[PDB]
């Protein structure tokens, strides 16, 4: 009955999106529009300079060739899926999307692209690689919840599932995004001709990971549910910025 | 005296970043780490699957080959620039970065990557293609302001400059991000073999563009300054989401 646009950032060949597709197919109409390769770190990137080609597999799965997760959802909703989906579900990602990492997340971005549909979009990420079935079960519960009663406020739900058997999941926590210290590591590596190439290093250590953060919930064995929005305004900085400008005389003659 | 990491998303061959480099060089030490091509829509994407090669031009400008604006700033701060920069400036972009478009913006993303440095990073975008000198002048004023007195709160400043002679700029407004209606257009286009390719269409119409939004300030001929943060949490949705979960019985047996 429910029309689900299913995407991810790991690609069409990810167990995560496959497991979830099979699970969601049990009770809903599902359509897989996904990248052709691992587009981790793709964030909210989208293809503007080129048009997009859509490669279909035997099972019906639509890849978008060179496509970003945002491209996939954009095409899914406006072009490919008829009738238009009720919800976008993104995942299950192999790996967590927590804290300030969510801005870099293609999984999150796919969900953010579905923010205007009738149901809040779900980004679903597993804190590891083992228990997709656990994350599938959590995803299905939320969808079951959405069918029972619509979520009035909150247009995106960032969901992170501990890499545990479902029996060991302690429950669900409504959380806020934590944050890390700045990532400072670059990993240099020479090419055969001696030229120095650079790899982006690991993330910074956790900084803001308290009582109520997505980090802490997951570390404790709870599902973290964070409502997300696309408004990047640091609203609490408004007055400080205004007073600063006046104090330094920028934008005023006096 | 001031150490500036200068990046963009238009590329090394953009007049925008060139104009600003020459202008900033008048009073500060500037280093251009930028993409090799037009990476508009690159958002906060970053290269994880590959290491990165850095192409230097005669004038000193460092391109990062296949590099995203985030890659450029990441490498700039942690690897390339010694001593470490005091600030990241990103722009001047050819085109506005306003409203909910900022999540897709490589220009903004480059600035967000510099959020941990001693000075708030600046993303600078021109509402058109003509008056880079105007945007350069606004950028220099803000930097002049920062040298006079440090900005206590707000780690990123999204700056949008009307495409006007400086004399016609009305002043500066501290704004919040506006928003648009959902973008719904896809532009189909056949390839020589008859296959249908899809272009991402134009943005949706402005929805939230009032008294205090970045959209309205720019339309009125003011510089818009929006403090941005990387926290995507829709904080006001917290209680609604929690009550919803309990009501539908997800995460509770009862
Ligand atoms: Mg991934
Ligand atoms: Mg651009």
């Amino acid at each position: 009955s429910m029309r689900i646009l299913l995407s991810n950032d790991d690609g069409v060949h990810a167990p995560g999106i496959q497991t979830l597709a099979k699970a969601l197919r049990e009770f809903a109409d599902v359509q897989v529009v996904a990248p052709d390769r691992n587009r981790s770190g793709a964030s909210n990137s989208l293809t503007l300079e080129s048009s997009l080609r859509t490669f279909t597999f035997d099972n019906g799965d639509i890849a978008v060739q060179m496509g970003t997760p945002t491209d996939c959802v954009y095409l899914g909703v406006n072009a490919l899926m008829r009738p238009r989906p009720d919800i976008v579900v993104s995942g299950i990602n192999a790996g967590p999307n927590l804290g300030d990492d969510v801005i870099y997340s293609g999984t999150v971005a796919a969900a953010m692209a579905g923010r205007h549909l009738g149901f809040p979009a779900l980004a679903v990420s597993l804190n590891g690689y083992q228990h997709y079935d656990t994350a599938a079960a959590v995803t299905c519960a939320l969808l079951r919840g959405l069918s029972r009663e619509p979520l009035r406020t909150g247009r995106i739900l960032n969901v992170n599932v501990p890499d545990l058997p479902l029996a060991q999941v302690k429950g669900i926590r409504v959380t806020r995004c934590g944050s890390r210290h700045p990532a400072d590591k670059v990993i240099p590596q020479e090419d055969p001709r001696g030229n120095t190439l650079y790899w982006i290093g690991p993330p910074g250590d956790k900084y803001d990971a308290g009582p109520d953060t997505d980090f802490a919930a997951v570390d404790e064995g709870y599902v973290s549910v964070t409502p997300l929005h696309v408004d990047l305004t640091a609203h609490s900085a408004h007055d400080v910025v205004s007073d600063w400008l006046d104090s330094v005389g920028v934008g005023t003659q006096w």
